[PDB]
């Protein structure tokens, strides 16, 4: 009986720090909100982001990759995901499916048809209720995320890598908006939250 | 490099049945053969693959999903045919892997009750149309390999777990006798050993052929 929301779009685009502001819209509304992030979300979900994450001199297959990223996405479904949908939660989870088509295959340029057989696997046919996406100039969030020390392997990708990544969540949501809200997150923050806030009614609607 | 066709050789069968120690002894008899050898190892095989088998063998209080499990046997099997196996096969060594993708059909599949398909789906999205040229099967009575055998994670279950991995191991050599040859390995090594050197003909005759 709860809600399923996900947080998406390129690097620095404000998708962590719009998840807190409307953990605590939701909350002080009494609502009971989870808080999640993917690659992630449970111990072994986490440790699997490290290998996901940590730069090796072993170049990582592709197929390596994204069966990694199911794998902890399966563990994280099992572990929080499905447990809180059944408590009647809000689950807002920062990053899901939709970076995987993303960054796997408009990045990476692994087919769809192979990104939707994993989905289907790990998943059946459970989707997010409500996608978010933080979208903006590419090299304006890489600004904003200032990264400092080691690079992430996604942090050494270069910028056609990113903008395709950009480019796939727009696709995405362009052919089903019914499930995607696409904000400007070029805005400025107060901006982009005005726009969440809008949106808060019709999120409780789909909820209750 | 070297262009011409290797062979891909792998070992299975029941915890403490004998793989590890028969690779190497394989590994050596071809060797004294003057045979170019890859010798690995699954899961891992490769530092990446290595790590993913320290997640799936490490005991932890939190429960992994079967799903988890299976998803991270392809994902450290994926990195390791393109490291490894497949640049292996393509300079003409024999690949002498201890495990494969008949394992996850008998821990995954018998073991935990992961249905065929779903497997049978992994393999054909991870391998294409790559399969082993000969698995060899150390079959025993599961009691006699536990008794030669810390625990991980999967020497902690039960027995009918090690039955239905036997017996799902039994089954598929049944139904591809072609690719498959089962060995006693409850015979004395030295025996299971004569044995091997008895199948080296045939071996090497499908590393030629
Ligand atoms: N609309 C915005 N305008 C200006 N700065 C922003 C905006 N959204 C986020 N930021 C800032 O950009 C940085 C990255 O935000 P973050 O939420 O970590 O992004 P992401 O999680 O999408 O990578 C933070 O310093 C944040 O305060
Ligand atoms: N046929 C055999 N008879 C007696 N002992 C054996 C035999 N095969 C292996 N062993 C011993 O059993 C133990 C497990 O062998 P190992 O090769 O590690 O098995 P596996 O890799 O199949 O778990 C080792 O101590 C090994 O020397
Ligand atoms: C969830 C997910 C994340 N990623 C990447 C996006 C990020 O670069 C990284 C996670 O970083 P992040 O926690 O800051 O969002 O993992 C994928 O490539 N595929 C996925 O499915
Ligand atoms: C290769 C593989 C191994 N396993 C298990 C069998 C073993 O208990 C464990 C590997 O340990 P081992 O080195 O002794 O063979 O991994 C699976 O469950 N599925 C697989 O696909
Ligand atoms: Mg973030
Ligand atoms: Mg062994």
């Amino acid at each position: 009986t709860g809600l399923f929301v996900t947080l998406e779009g390129p690097e620095g685009a404000g998708k962590s720090t719009n998840r807190d502001y409307l953990a605590e819209r939701l909350r002080e509304r009494g609502i009971e909100v989870q808080l999640t992030r993917e690659p992630g979300g449970t111990p072994l979900a986490e440790r699997i982001r490290e290998l996901l994450l940590a730069p090796s001199d072993e170049p990582m297959a592709a197929d390596t990759e994204l069966l990694l990223m199911f794998a902890a996405r399966a563990q994280h479904l099992a572990g929080v995901i499905r447990p809180a949908l059944a408590r009647g939660a809000v689950v807002l989870c920062d990053r899901f499916t939709d970076a995987t088509y993303a960054y796997q295959g408009g990045g990476r340029g692994l087919p769809e048809a192979r990104i939707a057989a994993l989905e289907s696997f790990v998943q059946g046919d459970l989707r997010p209720d409500l996608t978010l996406v933080f979208d903006l100039p590419v090299e304006i969030g890489l600004a904003r995320a200032a990264a400092r020390g080691r690079l992430d392997r996604f942090e050494q990708e270069d910028r056609r890598f990113f903008e395709a990544v950009r480019q796939t969540y727009l696709q995405r949501a362009a052919q089903a908006p019914e499930r995607y809200q696409v904000l400007d997150a070029g805005l400025p923050l107060a901006e982009v939250q005005a726009g969440l806030d809008r949106l808060l009614p019709n999120l409780l609607e789909r909820l209750n």
